[PDB]
Order: C-alpha cells, then sequence, then structure tokens
C-alpha cells in the first residue's frame, strides 16, 4: 500500500540519518526491488500479509548494510559506523525472524517451521540483494 511503501522509506531514512548518509540514491532502488519481489512472489502465490512485512525488514538490514558501506567510503568514522550498522541491521534481521516465523507457525508443522523461516529468510534476502544491485 502507499503506507507499507511510506513507512519503509520513513525507516530507511531514519537510519540513513544514524548513518550520516545520504539515503537518496538508495530509495528509487530499493522501493523498485522491493517492488519486483513482492510482484513475484505475489505472482507464485507465496505472499501473505506476514511475508510483505518481513520483505520491508529485509529490504531496511540491506539498506543499513549498503549505506554503511557508502558511509565508510565517505570518511566516516570505522568503529562508530560499523557498530551503528550492526545494531541496525541486527534489530532489522531479528524483526524479519519474527515475521518468517509467524507465517510459518500457523502453516507448517512445527518440526518444520523454523527450517522454511530460514529458508523464506535466506532466499528473500539473497532475492531483493541481487534486485537492488541491479538496479543500483
Amino acid at each position: 500500500s502507499n503506507d507499507y511503501v511510506n513507512q519503509m522509506i520513513s525507516q530507511m531514512t531514519d537510519l540513513a540519518k544514524s548513518l550520516n548518509v545520504d539515503v537518496t540514491e538508495l530509495i528509487t532502488s530499493v522501493t523498485q526491488a522491493l517492488e519486483a519481489l513482492l510482484e513475484e512472489y505475489r505472482r507464485e502465490g507465496r505472499l501473505t500479509d506476514q511475508v510483505e512485512k518481513m520483505a520491508s525488514s529485509v529490504a531496511l538490514q540491506l539498506a543499513a548494510e549498503l549505506l554503511a558501506q557508502k558511509a565508510l567510503e565517505e570518511g566516516h568514522d570505522k568503529k562508530q559506523t560499523t557498530a551503528k550498522r550492526n545494531q541496525i541491521s541486527n534489530s532489522y534481521s531479528s524483526e524479519a525472524m519474527s515475521h518468517a516465523r509467524a507465517w510459518a507457525a500457523s502453516r507448517h508443522s512445527e518440526e518444520e517451521a523454523e527450517k522454511l523461516a530460514e529458508e523464506l529468510y535466506k532466499d528473500m534476502k539473497e532475492s531483493l540483494k541481487q534486485r537492488i544491485d541491479t538496479e543500483q
């Protein structure tokens, strides 16, 4: 929705401020990559509300890791930049996995749900990262 995209962009701008780097160039690449991933998941019948929320969390994790690299390239302090990156990335990967586990718990047996949630995160992050890099 409009609110889903705007919420993601708001959070991306927050993490950009934290890392002291301009969010501008990544907004286009991340929004386009996220849109394309969601359309693929929808077409294939893989999308649910928790999966959509998870995808925003993963996009934000990747934005933080990419923006932190640009902060290092711009000369920002390495210890502070990487500490902030790691805190932000940890927060978003934790959020993403919490959505993944909620998706899996109502749909799969207790035995396989953990592995499928882990696999969903891995596959989703790999796909988004490839899509973001293609746009960039």
